[PDB]
C-alpha cells in the first residue's frame, strides 16, 4: 500500500504524482492507456509519414499560464512562438476586411458597446467561488440567444460566433453564454485574450514535458484501467480491469470528467455531483488536421463555414502544408472527405485536400470527450464542487478548474491544490 | 410691455423667441451685438478675400442632434457630409499607424480594458439629474490624473489625450475627468461618438439657419446690451446700456454663462449659483483656421503637438487650403505666426503657413469664453441648477444643457424646456 494513488497520467496526474513523490510520499501512478499525456497527444501524422503532429492540446501563453511556464523553465523545454498569419481569407460578408481583426470602422460603435456588455457580464464572475455560487443563472443560457440580445452587425456578430464555436467546441445553440463569459474572465477579463493565448507552442511537442515529468515518477503502471475506488475501509481500495487491487490512504482521480461515471465509487459520490457526472459535459470540439496542396503559408480564415476557423498549422513540403480546422463532432463528420473538401473550398477554393487526421476523443473510452464545456444549465447548478474532495478521494484536472478550464494550466493548477491538501492531511 | 423678453440671439434665444411667438405670445428679442447667431459665427475669411468660413460651431450629427435635424428639415437647409480624411500624419510615436484609428494591435488588450473602465464610469452619469446630484465627486478630478490611473500605453494614451484636449478646450491638468465622461454619456455612452459627431456641416454655414429662424421673429433689437434684470416689481424690468427699459412678465437669459456676472439681477440670484457665475467656466477652446500652401487634401493629424489636432478644413485654390487647429487659449498665442509655423511644421514639415484667422471669444465682451467646460470641482458642486428658473427669469443655452453641453443641440434643447415652462405659467 501507498501514501497516494494517482489515477490518470495526463498533466494533472503527472504533476501530482511528481510533487507528492518529491515531498517524500510513496506514490503509485495508474494509467489506463499505453501512453502518458492524456488529452496532450503528440504522435506522427496519419497523412505525412515521418511528421510529428500535435493531435490535442498545443498552445500556451506565459502571462496567462505561469504554472506551465515554470514547468517549461524547470526542464529547459524549448517553445517557439506559433506560426504567424500573413494572409486572411474570411467568410464574413462583403464589408469585412482581410486582416487579423476584420471588423470594419462602420461597426466600431457597436463593437465598443458590446465590449462594455461582454466585460460587465464577465466582471460578474469571481473565479474562486464556482459558477453555481454567484447568482449567475441569468447568464446560463444558450449562446445564440445571448449574442442575439447584443444585437451585433454582421461582421462582428459572426466573428464572435466563429471563435466562440472554435474555443467552446459547441455550436452556438448548445454553448452556455455563461461559459463563454467564464473564458473571458479566465483570460484576465479579456475577450481578445481568449484568442491571443494561442501564443506559443512546444518546439518538439507536448511529449517533451510529459517525458521530463514522468522521469521523476518512480512507480507508473500503463494499461491499468481503474474500475472501482472504494474507501469504505480504513485505507482506500483501488480496483482494476485485469488485476490485483492496490491500496492507499489517498486517491487522486486525475481522469477526464466524462469518465468518472465508468468508475464505481464506494460510498457513492455526494449526491449533488451525480447527474452531471452521468450526463457528462457538453464539450464536442473537433480539431482536424488537413493535408493540403495549393495553400501558401500564413493563411487564417474565420467565418460562417461549417469550419468557423481554418488556418495554417505547418509546412509539409514546398507545395504542401497542414491546415487546422475547428468545428464540433455533432455537426461535422471528419471521415467524409468530400464534406471536408466542401468546408475547405468554401474559404479556400484553390486548395486541394490530400487527406485528414484527427482523434475521436469522444469514441475513445479513456476520454469520451475533448476539452470541457458544460451543457447549458449544468455549471450554474454544480461546478465548484465537482473538483472538491469526497472523503479521501480528490478530483483534479482541466475539466474541473475554476481558474483555467480546458487548458493545461488548469490541469496543473488543480493538482497544486490537491497536493497541498494531501500534504496537510 | 411683453409676454417675454428673450435676452441673447444665439440659437437658444432664437428658438425660444420663435416658439413663444408662434404660440401667440408677444415677444421681444434683445441682442447685444450687431449680428445674430452668437457662438455660431460665419463670416468671411481674414486671409482669403471672398471666402466664407465658420469661425465657431459648425458640425452636426443627425442621430445625436434630432432637434438640429428638425430645424434643418423645417427650413430645407442643405447640409453636406464633412471633408473626408484620406491622409494621416500623426505624432503618436513610432508604433502608431497612419490611419484614422491609429492604435496598433500591440495595444488592443489595453484599449479593451480602458474601454470598459471609461464606459463603466460614464454609465455612472444619468443625464437628467445634474452632475452635482449623483455622488460623482470621485470623478471630478484633473483629467491628467484620471488618464494616469488608466495606465495606457503610448499611442492610445496620447490619442485619448489629444482629442480630449480638442473637445474640452483645456489642457489635461485643467480639464475635469468627469466632464470628459459627461461628453461620453452625451453621445449615447460612446467614446468613439465624441469624435464621430463631427459628421455634417452646413453647406452655406450656420447663417442659413440663423436667418430662417430670425425671419419668424417680429421684434428684434440689435446693439442692445442688457445690464440689469429686475424682477422686484410685479413685471420684470430689463435695463440696457443706452436706453429706456423694457418690461415683461417673463425673461429668458439666453446669453453665455460667463456673461451673467456682467448683469445685475434683482433680487440677487439663488446663492448656490453665485461663485460659479463669478469665476465662470473653464472653457478655453481655441480653434484656428490656418491658411497654407503645400498641403494636399485630406490630411488629419492627431498627436502630442501644442496643437493636439490639425486637419483639413477646405480647399482654397489648387495649391492652397485651410487647415484647422485646435488648442487652448492659455497655452498658445495665435498671433505669434512663428509659434503657429512651429506647431504646424511639427506635424507637416512640407507645409508653409500663409496666415491665420480666429476669434478671441474670451476677449469678446459678448461671450468671454468659447464653449462651456467646467473648472475641476465646479460641476459636481453646482450644475443642474445653473439652468433652472429663478423666479420669472429663465436660464438657457449650450452652456447649461445637461443633455448636450457645448453643441447647438444643447442650445436648442434648453429652449424647448423653457418655452414649455412659460406656456404653462
Ligand atoms: C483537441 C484539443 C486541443 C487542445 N488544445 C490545448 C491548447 O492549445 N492549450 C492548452 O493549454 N490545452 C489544450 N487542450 C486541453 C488540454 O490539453 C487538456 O484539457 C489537458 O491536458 C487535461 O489534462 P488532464 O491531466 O486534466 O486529463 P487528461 O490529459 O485527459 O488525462 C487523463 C488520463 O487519464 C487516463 N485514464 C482515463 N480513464 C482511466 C482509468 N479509468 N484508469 C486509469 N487511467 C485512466 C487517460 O488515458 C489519460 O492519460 C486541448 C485539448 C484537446 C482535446
Ligand atoms: C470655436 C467653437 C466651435 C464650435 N463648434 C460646434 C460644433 O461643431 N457643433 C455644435 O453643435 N456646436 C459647436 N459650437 C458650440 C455652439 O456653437 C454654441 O455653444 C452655441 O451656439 C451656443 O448658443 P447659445 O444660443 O446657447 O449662446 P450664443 O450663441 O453664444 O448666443 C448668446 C447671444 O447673447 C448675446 N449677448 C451676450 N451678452 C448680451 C447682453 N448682456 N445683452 C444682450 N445680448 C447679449 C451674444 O451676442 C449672443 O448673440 C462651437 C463653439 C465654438 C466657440
Ligand atoms: C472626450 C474625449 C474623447 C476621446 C476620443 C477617442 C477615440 C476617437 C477615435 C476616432 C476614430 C474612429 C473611426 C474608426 C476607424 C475607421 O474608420 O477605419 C476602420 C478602423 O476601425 C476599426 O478597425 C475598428 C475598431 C474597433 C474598435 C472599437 C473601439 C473600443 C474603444 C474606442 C477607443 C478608445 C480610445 C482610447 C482609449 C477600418 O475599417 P474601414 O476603414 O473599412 O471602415
Ligand atoms: C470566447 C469567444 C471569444 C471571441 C473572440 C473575439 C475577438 C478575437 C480577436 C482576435 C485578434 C486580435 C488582434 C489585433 C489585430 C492586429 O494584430 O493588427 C492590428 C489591428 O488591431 C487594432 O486595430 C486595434 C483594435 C483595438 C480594438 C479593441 C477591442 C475591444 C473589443 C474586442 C472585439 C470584441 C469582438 C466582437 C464583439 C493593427 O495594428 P498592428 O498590425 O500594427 O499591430
Ligand atoms: N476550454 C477551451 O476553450 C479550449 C482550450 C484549448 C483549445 N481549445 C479550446
Ligand atoms: N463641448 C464640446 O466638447 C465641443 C463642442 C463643439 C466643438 N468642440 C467642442
Amino acid at each position: 500500500m501507498y501514501d497516494a494513488i494517482v489515477v490518470g497520467g495526463g498533466f494533472s496526474g503527472l504533476k501530482a504524482a511528481r510533487d507528492l513523490t518529491n515531498a517524500g510520499k510513496k506514490v503509485l501512478l495508474l494509467e489506463g492507456g499505453e501512453r502518458l499525456g492524456g488529452r496532450a497527444y503528440s504522435r506522427e501524422s496519419r497523412n505525412v509519414p515521418g511528421l510529428r503532429v500535435e493531435i490535442g492540446g498545443a498552445y500556451l501563453h506565459r502571462k496567462h499560464h505561469p504554472r506551465l511556464a515554470a514547468e517549461l523553465d524547470r526542464y529547459g523545454i524549448p517553445t517557439a512562438a506559433a506560426s504567424e498569419f500573413t494572409s486572411f481569407r474570411h467568410r464574413l460578408g462583403p464589408t469585412a476586411v482581410d486582416q487579423a481583426f476584420p471588423i470594419p470602422g462602420s461597426e466600431a460603435v457597436a463593437v465598443e458597446a458590446a465590449t462594455y456588455t461582454l466585460l460587465r457580464d464577465a466582471h460578474r464572475i469571481d473565479l474562486e467561488k464556482g459558477l453555481e455560487n454567484q447568482d449567475l443563472e441569468d447568464l446560463d443560457i444558450p449562446l445564440n440567444e445571448y449574442v442575439d440580445k447584443l444585437d451585433l452587425p454582421p461582421v462582428s456578430r459572426q466573428f464572435l460566433l466563429a471563435w466562440a464555436w472554435n474555443m467552446l467546441g459547441q455550436p452556438a445553440d448548445q454553448a452556455s453564454a455563461l461559459w463563454m463569459l467564464q473564458l473571458v474572465a479566465a483570460h484576465h477579463y479579456s475577450i481578445l485574450g481568449v484568442v491571443l493565448s494561442l501564443d506559443e507552442v512546444f518546439s518538439n511537442g507536448s511529449a517533451d514535458l510529459v517525458d521530463a515529468m514522468s522521469q521523476e515518477i518512480p512507480e507508473i503502471r500503463l494499461q491499468t484501467v481503474v474500475t472501482g475506488i472504494d474507501q469504505s475501509g480504513d485505507v482506500v481500495n483501488v480496483t482494476v480491469k485485469d488485476g490485483h487491487a492496490f491500496q492507499a490512504h489517498s486517491v487522486i482521480v486525475a481522469t477526464p470528467m466524462n469518465t468518472w461515471r465508468r468508475i464505481v465509487f464506494t460510498p457513492a459520490l455526494p449526491e449533488r455531483r451525480r447527474s452531471v457526472i452521468e450526463e457528462g459535459h457538453g464539450g464536442q470540439g473537433l480539431k482536424i488536421l488537413i493535408h493540403v496542396r495549393g495553400a501558401e503559408a500564413g493563411i487564417e480564415c474565420v467565418g460562417d463555414g461549417i469550419f468557423p476557423t481554418l488556418y495554417d498549422y505547418c509546412e509539409v513540403s514546398e507545395s504542401e502544408r497542414l491546415l487546422v480546422a475547428f468545428t464540433d463532432s455533432g455537426s461535422f463528420d471528419p471521415t467524409d472527405i468530400g464534406a471536408v473538401k466542401d468546408a475547405v473550398l468554401y474559404y479556400l477554393p484553390e486548395v486541394e485536400v490530400l487527406g485528414i487526421d484527427y482523434h475521436d476523443w469522444i469514441a475513445d473510452p479513456l476520454f469520451e470527450g475533448p476539452w470541457v464545456a458544460p451543457r447549458v444549465g449544468q455549471f450554474s447548478r454544480v461546478h465548484k464542487e465537482l473538483g472538491e474532495p469526497a472523503g479521501r478521494i480528490h478530483f483534479v484536472g482541466s475539466d474541473v478548474s475554476l481558474e483555467f478550464p480546458g487548458y493545461i494550466e488548469g490541469a496543473l493548477e488543480t493538482a497544486e491544490c490537491a497536493v497541498n491538501a494531501i500534504l496537510h492531511s
